[PDB]
DNA sequence: AAAAAAAAA
């Protein structure tokens, strides 16, 4: 029976015109097959068309066909009586007020009409296929159970005029796509990373403009010879359509390490070793664990190691994983310079990637485009991943193994890219349940990873590698299989092959250690402390350590375990000084825009372009564990509350960080690199703050302590010591006392496993023959990160009237509204960039009306969800808002 | 009681 051109597939946005059901479903074909030509990296094209065993070619006509069915559903009455059209010679299928959605609609259909084309009948390819269809809108569903004879009626599809113009169509985008035979196989994960092309696919050619250009040229009729014509015309438009999206990818020659970086004469020893014994492993998929200090390049080395791996996988595309969004923004700049340098583009985008990206003005914006500029269509919502090159939080990549709509779409971002993670030391026990799981599945699919690291616990290391090796493989860790990595070095660099699981550690290709920067060993100093109303009255100890720097000069911090004892700590120095030395004070509770300057201030004085510059004084910093993520620092003495050991030695490696540099003058009192360690005094096991034990693990804290003493101060061999310490302080279990604190620390730590497990999508061999466990969830969105969260709080100011304003001199008033009455998003930077990162609590509950957003604001995206703190100013005071008192200071930040 | 991240077709 000749198709009929009544049914439609688009309506909105076309003014008053209807878009046939026929034409979007070849124009969905017809950007299958250029994405899997043009767009889709060629190793992954491998590992598709490996998985479903036939060529590049019939494997690229399936999906173009698989695409061309996506949204069948939709020729349903439930769904074409959605607006007028004239269904007279359509009787039959009366409503039945299930309210199915046309995608559910082509998950049901398919699994029956399919093998009138040759697909097994019940058959696993057939029920993945159809599955991975019904899911073109990110959410799978189950697959179809009936109990009749007749499950086409079942499902209620029970027309015969109906039942004729869906097979139309089925015939229709099967014949414009040359008639693809079935394939043999198809396992889930790679169904899975197909339904996210067939999505980019359909998104591609729903845009407005694309629609409109179409409806220009509509065919005559539902003829063979209509058809093919319009398939082949959208054919040729979709090339344009990637370049307008920057979507092309960012090929890159191969080169030695120093053709890479002409820049650098002296590689270093990491670099060296790296370069020379890795080319000759990396003849595939495998996963490469560098874990290695700050200062040796890792940065470098990573760019280089991916660029083996991918050129070995056919995989070009690139994401770096960062752990905050600061990093990811310094190297979003660093890989940039990089490619250009690297390759002979200017429609491919390198992506930055996490939520305030909208919010920087040098990313975002404002035919010739500028190279490697973002582009308006990458700028969100689920897009990112699809950027050739991308450079982000990790945040944005374990989003993919979580089970939340259109997981498959970044899957599939990933799937044709190399995927680096910096900083795995720094993830916790909850995200690092995910980074298993996207290794387990990166494994699977084929892709090459890159781990960098500082010390890595043997433990997390192995989990990971092991994690990777299972999705490699097919099937996961026996009991008693061996482990697959026993011991890490550090410095040490280790190589991981899929197709055989031979792990090569770096020494066992090379007897001698990974040449480092040379360095004087760190003098770790316990001090004990009194305790006063259970907290640290630290007023002696800093009078007699800071005394000499007073004197002769230098440069030192104070790190503290919490917020209050930061600020108290600066005001205890405060007065001290009222009698250079200068004094700050960094953490958390900043608005933005005064983090940001501080922070410039801080490096500059303390930092490495500061020492060259000789703008290094002869001065005290306060801070918190803001001190451990990546500032530069290079501090004479160091004193830091009690801490777990790989932050106090993360925390150390401020010490003299760049006395291999020449141009340094320590003052006289600084005889050796020195961390001072802060500790209670005491009175069987070791006691702690409740303000400590809080943040930090009871126990943790112990077998720090413990382990330190044991040392009788003896100083830290660096590197030699680290990594021993490291595993030390978990491994060693004669190093806790209380049985009952370090059995919490375990269950905590089981807590936070467990919840992860529950939040993940399935391991890929859980998920072989059905894909629905991608999606499943019951009873609010899932988190990346273990706890209660954050939110932003903005202070504004009410003078005795009262009148809102924004600073404490009420020049400046509370915008009410914003600059077409809307905000632009330059107003929102002017807001974001005052307000201040809160972590939730109690006092989340308690809030009023006086508390949330104008009803303007809550039209925008970043003002919405801000949170409001009055601050009661007369001719400032503390203020009551959630059940305590917010005072705003601005030389110490919020104060409750 | 740290620090950290976090509308589509
Ligand atoms: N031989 C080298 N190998 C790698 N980086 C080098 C080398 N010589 C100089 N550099 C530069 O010195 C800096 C060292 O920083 P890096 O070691 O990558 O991170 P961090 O300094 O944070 O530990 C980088 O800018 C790197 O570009
Ligand atoms: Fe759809
Ligand atoms: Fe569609």
């Amino acid at each position: 029976p000749p198709l009929d051109l009544r049914f439609w597939a688009k309506e909105r946005g076309l003014r008053g015109k209807t878009y046939p059901l026929v034409c979007h479903s070849l124009d969905a074909a017809a950007a299958a097959l250029v994405l899997w030509n043009e767009y889709l990296s060629p190793g992954l094209r491998d590992t598709i068309a490996s998985s479903m065993e036939t060529d590049e070619e019939h494997a690229g006509h399936c999906i173009a066909f698989w695409a061309g069915l996506h949204d069948i559903g939709k020729l349903t009455r439930e769904f074409q009586q959605q607006i007028a059209i004239d269904l007279s010679a359509y009787p039959g299928e009366e409503l039945s007020g299930e309210q199915r959605s046309h995608a559910a609609a082509t998950g049901k259909w398919l699994p029956f009409a399919l093998p009138s084309l040759g697909y097994p009948n019940g058959g696993l390819v057939t029920g993945l296929v159809a599955q991975m269809l019904g899911g073109h809108h990110g959410t799978f569903h189950p697959h179809p159970s009936f109990q009749s004879r007749n499950p086409l009626a079942e499902f209620g599809f029970s027309s015969p005029h109906w039942e004729k113009q869906r097979h139309a169509l089925l015939h229709a985008v099967f014949d414009a796509t040359g008639r693809p035979t079935p394939p043999d196989m198809l396992d889930g994960p790679t169904a899975s990373v197909v339904c996210g092309l067939v999505i980019l696919a359909d998104w591609l050619v729903s845009q407005e403009d694309f629609l409109l250009e179409r409806l220009t040229s509509l065919p005559a009729d539902g003829s063979a010879s209509a058809l093919r014509a319009h398939f082949e015309t959208s054919l040729r438009r979709i090339p344009s359509l990637l370049d307008a999206a920057g979507l092309r990818p960012i090929t890159v020659p191969p080169a030695t390490f120093t053709e890479s970086f002409p820049h650098l004469s002296k590689p270093n020893g990491l670099q060296a070793s790296l370069a020379k014994h890795l080319p000759c492993l990396c003849t595939g998929p495998g996963l490469v664990l560098i874990t290695a200090p700050m200062g040796e390049g890792k940065t470098e080395a990573a760019y280089h190691v991916a660029d083996l791996l991918g050129k070995a996988t056919g995989r070009p595309g690139r994401f770096l994983a960062l752990p905050t969004m600061a990093t990811a923004d310094q190297m979003h700049t660093r890989l940039k310079e990089y490619a250009r340098y690297r390759v002979e583009p200017r429609s491919s985008t390198l992506a930055l990637l996490h939520s305030m990206a909208w919010l920087n003005p040098d990313y975002a914006p404002a035919g010739h485009r500028d190279p490697f500029a973002a582009t308006d269509w990458l700028m969100g919502r689920k897009r990112g991943l699809l950027a050739p090159w991308a450079v982000g939080t990790i945040d944005q990549a374990l989003m993919a193994v979580l089970r939340a709509k259109h997981n498959a779409l970044r899957l599939f971002g990933l799937a044709g890219k190399v995927v680096v993670v910096d900083e795995a030391h720094a993830v916790d026990p909850y995200m690092q349940v995910l980074l298993e799981q996207l290794l387990r599945w990166l494994g699977t699919l084929d892709v090459p990873v890159v781990l960098l690291s500082a010390t890595l616990h043997h433990s997390i290391a192995n989990s990971l590698v092991k994690a990777y090796l299972e999705g490699a493989r097919g099937r996961r860790w026996n009991r008693s299989e061996p482990q697959p990595v026993s011991e890490v070095s550090y410095p040490g660099w280790l190589h991981v092959d899929a197709r055989i699981g031979k792990v090569t550690r770096s020494s066992d290709v090379d007897p001698l250690p990974i040449a480092t920067t040379p360095r004087k060993p760190l003098e770790v100093r316990l001090v004990d402390v009194p305790v006063k109303e259970g907290a640290l009255n630290r007023s002696t100890v800093l009078a007699k350590e800071l005394t000499p720097l007073v004197k002769q000069g230098g440069c030192a911090a104070i790190i503290c375990t919490t917020v209050a004892e930061a600020q108290g700590v600066y005001d205890l120095l405060s007065q001290w000084f009222a009698t250079a030395p200068d004094l700050y004070l960094l953490h958390s509770r900043f608005p933005n825009r005064q983090r940001t300057e501080i922070t410039a201030t801080i490096v500059d004085l303390f930092g490495k372009e500061g020492a060259q510059s000789g703008r290094r004084p002869t001065a005290v910093l306060v801070a918190t564990q803001v001190v451990e993520q990546s500032l530069d620092l290079d501090v004479d003495l160091m004193i830091s509350d009690l801490a777990p050991v790989s932050l106090l030695l993360q925390r150390a490696g401020r010490c003299w960080r760049h006395e291999h540099l020449g141009i340094i003058n320590r003052p006289q009192w600084a005889k050796q690199p020195e961390l001072v360690v802060l500790t209670p005094e005491q009175n069987r096991a070791p006691w702690f703050p409740r303000s400590w034990t809080s943040v930090y693990p009871l126990a943790l804290l112990q077998r720090t302590y413990t382990l330190l003493r044991r040392r009788n101060g003896a100083p830290v061999q660096i590197p030699e010591d680290v990594q021993q310490l490291v595993d030390d302080v978990y491994d060693d279990d004669s190093l806790a006392e209380d049985l009952e604190a370090d059995m919490e620390r375990m269950g905590e730590e089981l807590a936070q496993r467990g919840l992860a497990r529950n939040a993940v999508i399935p391991d890929p061999d859980d998920a072989e023959d059905n894909l629905n466990g991608l999606t499943e969830f019951s009873f609010h969105v899932l988190a990346t990160r273990f706890g209660a969260g954050s939110v932003r709080v903005l202070c504004y100011y009410v003078d005795t009237a009262g009148n809102r304003w924004l600073d404490p001199e009420c020049t400046v008033e509370f915008p009410e509204q914003g600059t077409e009455g809307r905000f632009t998003m330059a107003d929102c930077r002017d807001l974001v960039a005052r307000t201040i990162p809160v972590r939730m609590g109690p006092w989340a509950s308690q809030l009023t009306e006086d508390n949330h957003p104008p009803e303007a604001w809550r039209e925008s995206f970043y003002l919405r969800d801000l949170v409001l703190i009055p601050q009661r100013v007369t001719d400032v005071l503390p203020t009551e808002t959630g059940g305590r008192e917010w005072l705003l200071d601005p030389c110490k930040g919020l104060i409750f």
